[PDB]
RNA sequence: GCCCGGAUGGUGGAAUCGGUAGACACAAGGGAUCCCUCGGCGCGCGCUGUGCGGGUUCAAGUCCCGCUCCGGGUACCA
């Protein structure tokens, strides 16, 4: 052990020890406990970034944490490799997505070894080779078969001049991103998924789920969006079909003035043969992105269609109108509107001059004055023939049961929850098994011809995917018959939903997963990823599960058992106009700023000379070119002080602006650790600890070491706070010290003090803890070390402070006997003079008390 | 627009169940790697202070109602 502190020479040395004798290669131990701590594995983009620093820290933290406890944690690393990027990286750079992608994956690996996450790398994935994707492509053929599998038409971005499908990320003020060329809706069939079948599970299993936050459930039962309501059928004057519409208040069915529908629906499309106003709306209507975002932003439009839909129980000719704001997806593509109780149909029939009917009565009991607004609340019924005087769950069941007897309605569930449409016409994915034979029918592909290998070796225009463009790839033969298999490939997302639990068996030829192997490890004990993954992902990765579970593969009806969701690592972002209209995005690096007085960017230069548009703080990411590589920061202070600056800057959950400040308290801390420990060793072998024989200065100090433990326990473990739990074992390292080195109870206090410390640092700064762990004469590598534990009358308080308020401002603090009775303290709160000045001539009216802790005084 | 979260000294953050506001660090100034000072306004004291405006309470950063700004998701970024 030298003097100095440093790092390039005793990580990387420790990195070897863990590769060599393969310290977090785990096997199904039954033996041990076991311990799954899985976090969410990245997209090759190229290089890290410091949000996934930020998200490997945790959960490498926890993983050895965990076995510091004693139990068999497999911490698994893997690559999501499939992608956009790698497509577009891979035109502007003159090479194949595949080499490409292997680069990066070789990079960032050695760039993970670096920052020396205990990884289980002999589990190691590539979600782009045939080894993985063979068995969701087998998957996807028994779902087939099932039932779960449908095909239908969606709407899609489309560059009508390339004839490509943009994703909505390619899409930039509605234009192109390549060229100047506006882009519109194209109704194409895709493959679904039934995910709305296991609606009700999902919705339903978030109460069993108590370890994940309330916050992430909370979101995915609106997103998911259950609704009890009616589909109510009209009849259509001068028109051969039938529009049905769902709604939740069919108590308010009276007050429906009109009809709104979609711009693709059937109704729409036939009335603009002969209406020329409404032909030019619906191409109007092409325009719109498919994005639930800029659909409600835009203003809200509509054309009369010429149609009359005859209300059924008035009896009542109403217009059927056209509308941008209705969603083709949600419902049935048409509602019945009612803007006398609909703010967004009131602002509608307002502005376009329609009959705004009121039928319900306010909660006052009289009719509601419309002239502003609609009234949105829930009460009784009037003008409404039959149905007058009923409230809402009288109101509902009444015109529900006279419709149904009718037969022109019925009560149906609606879910906001679409289904999973997994088809993408790009080259960079896992290609969709399912061909289509030359009679014309669709079915699975064959399972001796599994898996449908995507060929790596080739060259792309940009323009057209190489499989479809090459008529040859897509040739076969099936049942006795030339074929043509699927072109389309699969969404990125379902590669990302079973990653966890390949995992456990990741070398099994035999199937697609191992379930002797499978049922050791799952269900997940702590899932790691950021909060963006809320929604999407995470109800994909749940329902997957589901359907593993329902193949008799799995036992637990959900994977993961907590899950902790990271805020974001965020970054500033700039870009300027290319010359042909192209978003080109520039680093914080190489952007030159000047600042606002408040702490807000105002200008903002590149290096070159462009003028910098300043979108503002984003999650740092390839796309928008703003994450900050850990490489720098590792080379120059080191992994460890990289990795403690991480989680002692700010708790997981809460996000982060980005910045470098903070790094050198890191560096500082981890430098006077060294420090103490090489004066404590240098003094060499310490005595045997006499416990019951101390002073009461070194009483004090092992009191402070064993809450220390019981503290760092408690927030990694049960919070997961990791700054608090850093910032006490600062405290304790502060008085450590300051603590006298001179006699040999000092230094057998010292050991039993290092010891703790050293291995309450060891989870975040595995490197320098190894080293100080064999230097303190510590029992085998730290890394199997037993995680300290506090002792109960080593932690015992004989006093305790209690802040003496006056009207609810601290006038005094005065230490206190723990079982001292109420007067005891008032009177020892009295003899402080700060107390007695203001309680001389009046009256203590009241008098509260927190036991061994607060006295609060109201005065008159 | 809708759903979910956030805002505390120059800066990141602490306060775990309504009960000492600013732990622990950074940057800054001053002294000799180590020590001192450090929310603001006028002292070994007094008032005030947790984005903004009301409210509940003996007591609010914490709970309630109304805003402002900022981030995440919004179904083809992953
Ligand atoms: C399961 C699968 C669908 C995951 C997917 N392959 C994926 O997300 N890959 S990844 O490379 O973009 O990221 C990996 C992890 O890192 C988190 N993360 C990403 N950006 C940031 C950021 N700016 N700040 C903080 N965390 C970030 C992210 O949530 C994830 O847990
Ligand atoms: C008194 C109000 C509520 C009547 C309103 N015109 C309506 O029927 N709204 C529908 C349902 O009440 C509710 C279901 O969650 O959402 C409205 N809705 C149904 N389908 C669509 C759609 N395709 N687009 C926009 N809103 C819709
Ligand atoms: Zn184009």
């Amino acid at each position: 052990m030298q003097e100095q502190y440093r790092p390039e020479e005793i990580e990387s040395k420790v990195q070897l020890h863990w590769d060599e004798k393969r310290t977090f290669e785990v096997t199904e131990d039954e033996s041990k406990e076991k311990y799954y701590c899985l976090s969410m594995l990245p997209y090759p983009s190229g290089r890290l970034h410091m949000g996934h620093v930020r998200n490997y820290t945790i959960g490498d933290v926890i993983a050895r944490y965990q076995r510091m406890l004693g139990k068999n944690v497999l911490q698994p690393i893997g690559w999501d490799a499939f992608g956009l990027p790698a497509e577009g990286a891979a035109v502007k750079n003159n090479t194949a997505p595949a080499p490409w992608t292997y680069d990066n994956i070789a990079y960032m690996k050695n760039q993970l070894k670096m920052l020396g996450f205990g990884y289980d790398w002999s589990r190691e994935l590539a979600t782009c080779t045939p080894e993985y994707y063979r068995w969701e492509q087998k998957f996807f053929t028994e779902l087939y078969k099932k039932g779960l599998v449908y095909k239908k038409t969606s709407a899609v971005n489309w560059c009508p001049n390339d004839q490509t499908v943009l994703a909505n990320e390619q899409v930039i003020d509605g234009c192109c991103w390549r060229c100047d060329t506006k882009v519109e809706r194209k109704e194409i069939p895709q493959w679904f998924i039934k995910i709305t079948a296991y609606a009700d599970e999902l919705l339903n299993d978030l109460d069993k789920l108590d370890h994940w936050p309330d916050t992430v459930k909370t979101m995915q039962r609106n997103w998911i969006g259950r609704s009890e309501g009616v589909e109510i059928t009209f009849n259509v004057n001068d028109y051969d079909n039938t529009l049905t519409v769902y709604t939740t208040r069919p108590d308010a069915f009276m007050g429906c003035t009109y009809l709104a529908v979609a711009a693709g629906h059937p109704l729409a499309q036939k009335a603009a043969e002969n209406n020329p106003e409404l032909a030019a709306f619906i191409d109007e209507c092409r325009n719109t992105k498919v994005a639930e975002a800029e659909m409600a932003t835009m203003e809200k439009k509509g054309v009369d269609t010429g149609f009359k839909a005859v209300h059924p129980l008035t009896g009542e000719e109403i217009p059927v109108w056209a509308a941008n704001f209705v969603l083709m997806e949600y419902g049935t593509g048409a509602v019945m509107a009612v803007p006398g109780h609909d703010q967004r149909d009131y602002e509608f029939a307002s502005k376009y001059g329609l009959n705004i009917k009121p039928v319900i009565l306010a909660a006052d009991g009289s009719e509601p004055d419309l002239s502003q607004q609609a009234l949105t609340e829930k009460g009784v019924l009037f003008n409404s023939g039959e149905f007058n005087g009923l409230d809402h769950e009288a109101a509902f069941n009444a015109i529900a049961d006279k419709l149904t007897a009718m037969g022109v309605g019925e009560r149906k569930v609606n879910y906001r929850l679409r289904d999973w449409g997994v088809s993408r016409q790009r080259y960079w994915g896992a290609p969709i098994p399912m061909v289509t034979l030359e009679d014309g029918t669709v079915m699975p592909t064959p399972d001796d011809q599994l898996p449908v290998i995507l060929p790596e070796d080739v060259v792309m225009d940009g323009i057209t995917s190489p499989i479809k463009a090459d008529p040859e790839w897509a040739k076969t033969t099936v049942n006795g018959m030339p074929a043509l298999r699927e072109t389309d490939t699969f969404d990125t997302f379902m590669e990302s939903s079973w990653y966890y639990a390949r995992y456990t068996c990741p070398q099994y030829k035999e199937g697609m997963l191992d379930s002797e192997a499978a049922n050791y490890w799952l269900p997940v004990d702590i899932y790691i990823g950021g909060i963006e993954h809320a929604i999407m992902h995470l109800l994909y990765f749940r329902f997957f599960h589901k359907l593993m579970r329902d193949a008799g593969m799995v036992n637990s009806d959900e994977p993961a058992k907590q899950l902790l969701c990271q805020g974001m690592v965020l970054a500033d972002a700039f870009y300027y106009v290319g010359e042909n209209g192209e978003r080109n995005w520039v680093s914080p690096v190489d952007a030159i700023v000047e600042r606002d007085e408040k702490g807000r960017i105002v200008k903002a230069k590149d290096a070159a000379g462009h003028e910098l548009v300043y979108t503002g703080m984003s999650k740092m990411s390839k796309s928008k070119n703003n994450g900050i590589d850990p490489q720098v920061m590792v080379e120059r202070y080191g992994a460890d002080t990289v990795r403690l600056f991480m989680m002692f800057a700010s708790p997981a959950d809460m996000t982060l602006e980005w910045q470098e400040s903070g790094v050198e308290g890191a560096n500082r801390f981890l430098k006077r650790v060294w420090k103490l420990v090489y004066e404590h060793t240098a003094k060499g072998d310490v005595a045997a600890l006499n416990v019951d024989a101390l002073t009461e200065n070194q009483k004090a100090l092992r009191r402070d070491v064993h809450k220390t433990i019981a503290k760092v326990t408690d927030d990694i473990g049960r919070r997961q706070t990791f700054n608090t739990a850093i910032a006490a074992i600062m405290e304790l390292m502060n008085k450590l010290a300051k603590a006298p080195t001179d006699g040999e109870q000092d230094r057998a206090l010292m050991q039993e003090a290092l010891l703790a410390v050293v291995r309450m640092l060891n989870p975040f700064t595995p490197h320098i803890c190894f080293t100080l762990w064999q230097e303190l004469k510590g029992e085998g590598d730290i890394d199997n070390a037993p995680w300290p534990v506090a002792d109960e009358k080593a932690m015992v308080e004989d006093s305790t402070l209690v802040v003496v308020q006056v009207n609810g401002k601290v006038r005094a603090k005065i230490t206190v006997p723990v079982d001292a009775t109420e007067e005891q303290v008032r009177e020892r709160a009295g003899q402080e003079h700060l107390v007695a000045k203001y309680l001389d001539g009046v009256t203590v009216r009241k008098v509260i008390y927190v036991p061994g802790k607060l006295l609060n005084l109201v005065v008159g």
